[PDB]
């Protein structure tokens, strides 16, 4: 039970998932971790929004689950009721719970769900940043959850034109169980079917950690050799097994991934042999090169704020510290994160913009609820919840904390379904000077905008996701004989 | 009190005992008043209260029975998966 806390009038709640939990999750969680840390501190150092009140910190680690993430946002909302409930033998202090002015975080669909279900009896204002599921769209369940990030039936279409640019009519898909595959993948296929593409298998997986489900869904992906495009759309853990998985066996699929997967070091990292050709898509979105040397410069004993950093230190570097001196080797005074050591995460930006967002709505209630004064007042000491979300969130709209450009696309603005625009950023997994690496090939705004020369595919050929023959009905026909989509010529007499 | 919030807080009042277990240092001791810990609601007058202390109580699984709740919303297990009642639903 590590926890983050910095004192301040107004604290905003974190939900990262640090630990992927056994396993520190490197470049998703604890790059979010930092982005929020950064953001606040970058809020709390300038005058010109929110001088006078200091913004605190309350972070907790979801573990990727779902009850992990209610029992955190748990901990986050006792600190209205213990207001309300302490008599005792001369005084109780213990540690008081600081009031969660809005809560920030909510990575993967579920915890999004189960937090936004938690606060909305709380009336706590909730900004994702990584939570791009269409179940989160609808205001009437979460009338508290906005999002600076776009729903996910942008993500399938821009995944069904992707297929139908290449003619990949016949494909496979393994979707993730819960609320982001479940709500994707049927996204997709109805997109599917609206472009005409038949897929082959419909395959779902779970996050029960055994890797026997994730090689039958090799076993069965390889039974369909004519659908060689599996679209991926799943977890980053579920990714993860499931590249493992077809790494044990001999599997070549293109991989048509997801904002999961997305562009991901840790899971190509796992075995780049499977993924050579790999069309990924995530959101789209320019690297902050403020938090870029605000993380260079973090050091095991220089930032000792996280409880994790020290973990994160250990694991990232392979190296121990004094409390084992036996497991590994030392860790160097020099040693550093400087360069050719980190990729900057896509959704970086996002967190920052989330954070942005809630001080952004915070400063518009200090500058019309309480007048006269920056700093807090008695009108700032209780915050209304309704009236906070509704008017300085839902009709927010300021431009990007740090983006020198100034374009259009730097403009953080929330829909009547509290999401974001619908940029995204398509990667292909190539090698370009012997280094596997990501490297972007498209964008996605409004209609595919896609650069074939740079693809490098898989087997260094194109890959045919179809059926034997699309047939000429002119003279022929279909009859579907095996295949429930799939089909064949069957020629017709000129009296037929 | 035939309300919603109303009846949402009186929730909140009844759920205040799980987190009090985890929450209590201090000088001496504190006794006030603990809370007990509810093993199940009984109640849900109104389809309103109902739905609310449903999805109260799914987070603590906490299960709940209603009396009066005749309505065809709380039909589904999915959104309200500890609410049961003992009367037909609205369609009928
Ligand atoms: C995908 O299918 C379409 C439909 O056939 C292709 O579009 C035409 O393909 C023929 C050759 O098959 C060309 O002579 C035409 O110039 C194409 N017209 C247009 C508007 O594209 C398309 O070439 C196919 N694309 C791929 C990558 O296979
Ligand atoms: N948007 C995905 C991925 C979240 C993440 O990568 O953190 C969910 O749902
Ligand atoms: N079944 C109605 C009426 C409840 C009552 O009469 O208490 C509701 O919903």
């Amino acid at each position: 039970r590590r926890e983050i806390k910095i004192e301040g009038d107004l604290v905003l709640g974190g939900l990262f998932p640090i630990n992927e939990c056994g396993r520190i999750n490197e470049d998703r969680g604890i790059q979010r971790l930092e982005a929020m840390l950064f953001a606040i501190d970058e809020i709390n150092k300038d005058d010109y929004l929110l001088p006078g009140v200091k913004l605190g910190v309350h972070i907790l680690d979801t573990c990727s689950r779902d009850t992990y993430a209610l029992e955190q946002s748990l901990e986050f909302v006792r600190a209205s009721l213990t207001k309300v409930d302490p008599d005792g033998s001369y005084a109780i202090q213990e540690n008081i719970p600081l009031l969660i002015a809005g809560v920030i975080g909510g990575s993967y669909s579920s915890v999004s769900i189960q937090v936004a279900n938690l606060l909305r009896l709380f009336q706590i204002p909730q900004i994702s940043y990584a939570s791009t599921s269409a179940k989160l769209s609808d205001k009437s369940r979460y009338d508290y959850f906005a999002r600076t990030v776009p729903p996910d039936f942008y993500q399938a279409k821009a995944m069904a034109e992707i297929l139908r640019f290449f003619n990949w009519t016949y494909v496979s898909t393994v979707a993730s169980e819960g609320d982001y595959g479940e709500t994707g993948i049927e996204a997709f296929e109805q997109e599917a079917r609206l472009r005409n593409i038949c897929i082959a298998t419909a395959e779902k997986v779970g996050r029960s950690n055994i890797r026997k489900s994730y090689d039958s869904v090799i076993r069965e992906l390889l039974q369909k050799p004519n659908a060689r495009v599996v679209v991926l759309f799943m977890r980053s853990d579920d990714s993860r097994e499931l590249i493992a998985a077809a790494s044990r066996a001999n599997a070549s699929f293109t991989w048509v991934a997801s904002d999961g997967w997305g562009a991901q070091e840790s899971i190509i990292k796992g075995s780049e042999h499977v993924a050579y050709g790999a069309i990924t898509l995530e959101l789209a979105s320019q690297p902050v090169r403020q938090f870029d040397r605000y993380f260079q410069s973090l050091n095991p004993y220089n930032n000792h704020r996280n409880p994790w950093f020290r973990d994160f230190w250990e694991q990232k570097f392979q190296c121990s510290l004094q409390n084992k001196r036996n497991h590994r080797r030392v860790c160097d005074k020099h040693l550093a994160i400087d360069s050719s050591n980190y990729e900057q995460e896509s959704k970086i930006m996002f967190v920052v913009n989330a954070v942005y967002a809630m001080a952004h709505a915070l400063h518009k209630m200090q500058r019309t609820l309480c007048p006269n004064t920056t700093k807090l007042c008695d009108a700032m000491k209780i915050l209304d919840g309704k009236k906070l979300y509704k008017d300085y969130l839902l009709k927010i709209n300021f431009t990007a904390p740090f983006n020198p450009n100034k374009d259009a696309d730097s403009i953080v603005k929330f829909d009547t379904f509290g999401d974001g625009m619908g940029r995204y950023n398509v990667f292909n997994f190539q090698n370009v000077g012997g280094k596997y690496s990501y490297l972007k090939v498209g964008h996605w705004a409004e209609t595919l905008s896609l650069d074939v020369n740079s693809i490098h595919w898989s087997r260094n050929s194109v890959p045919t996701s179809q059926c034997s023959d699309p047939c000429a009905p002119n003279e022929m026909k279909n009859m579907q004989p095996g295949d429930v989509c799939c089909w064949i010529c069957i020629p017709c007499e000129p009296y037929e």
